[PDB]
């Protein structure tokens, strides 16, 4: 019960309430789903903190599936982009492109090869955070200026620590869930 009360104190109303209801459409309980619930919020802040950096980027992470799909289709229709066969999290005004970010326990290698294996596609640009302050995007273009990816880097690397004080980050990192 530990992993909720820390998810509950570390992550804004908002982020906890969306996360909660991304687990209700996946099926699954987050008193018992706790490592995936902490997961989901990180990438959720991960996200926002990400767009609001920026109004450069368009936040689709976050939206239900009908509100998501119509913004991608308003930008694609608007900007001639191709159309993603999956839901990105953002899309970049300035660079014109959609945007994948993945946050990941693993090393960020593994874990951009993994999404780059996935959504096969050449055009969203994709960025990977890990918890230990590495990053590695598409092209080696990181899109952000040096100080608002460090301020990511140490939100990740804090909730790193928070979790490692409450002795979770050893379940955390060992799951996969989430990533
Ligand atoms: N939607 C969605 C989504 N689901 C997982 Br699991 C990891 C991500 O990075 C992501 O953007
Ligand atoms: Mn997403
Ligand atoms: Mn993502």
């Amino acid at each position: 019960s530990a992993m909720e009360d820390f998810v509950r104190q570390c992550f804004n109303p908002m982020i906890v309430e969306l996360a909660e209801k991304a687990m209700k459409e996946y099926g699954e309980d987050p008193k018992i789903e706790t490592n995936k619930f902490a997961a989901i919020c990180t990438h959720l802040e991960v996200c926002f903190m990400y767009s609001d950096f920026g109004h450069r980027f368009e936040i689709i992470e976050g939206r239900d599936r009908i509100m998501a799909w119509t913004v991608v289709n308003s930008i694609c229709n608007t900007t001639g982009v191709e159309k993603p066969k999956f839901l990105p999290d953002l899309y970049d005004y300035k660079e014109n492109r959609f945007i994948e970010i993945g946050v990941t326990r693993r090393e960020v290698h593994i874990y951009y090869l993994e999404k780059a294996n996935k959504i096969k596609s050449e055009k969203t640009h994709i960025h990977i955070f890990s918890f230990t302050g590495e990053e590695m995007a598409t092209k080696a273009d990181y899109t952000l200026d040096e100080e608002s990816r460090a301020r990511i880097k140490t939100r990740l690397f804090t909730i790193r620590q928070e979790m490692a004080s409450r002795s979770l980050w050893d379940s955390f990192r060992q799951s996969e869930r989430g990533e």
